[PDB]
């Protein structure tokens, strides 16, 4: 599959929402994007799957764990994602 990395320059908001996680038995997925927000401008796309957040495998995190990891990011948000938006 096709992966990509983003390094969003703070401060937050980062301009996205997530769905999924361990507790939903589905991957962590970008579910929403603010138009002109930092994630959108970084070419993050709805449907893409979050693989890691600041180096850490996110693929087993609960939804709240992933959100907390993302909110703990000061300065820059680094994530690696898997493209799942090419239909």
């Amino acid at each position: 599959m096709s992966n990509y990395s983003v390094s969003l320059v703070g401060p937050a908001p980062w301009g996205f929402r997530l769905q999924g996680g361990k507790d939903f038995n589905m991957p962590l997925t970008i579910s929403s994007l603010k138009d002109g927000g930092k994630a959108a401008q970084a070419n993050v796309r709805i449907g893409d799957v979050v693989l890691s957040i600041d180096g850490i495998n996110a693929q087993g995190m609960t939804h709240l764990e992933a959100q907390n990891k993302i909110k703990g990011c000061t300065g820059s948000l680094n994530m690696t994602l898997q493209r799942e938006s090419d239909l």
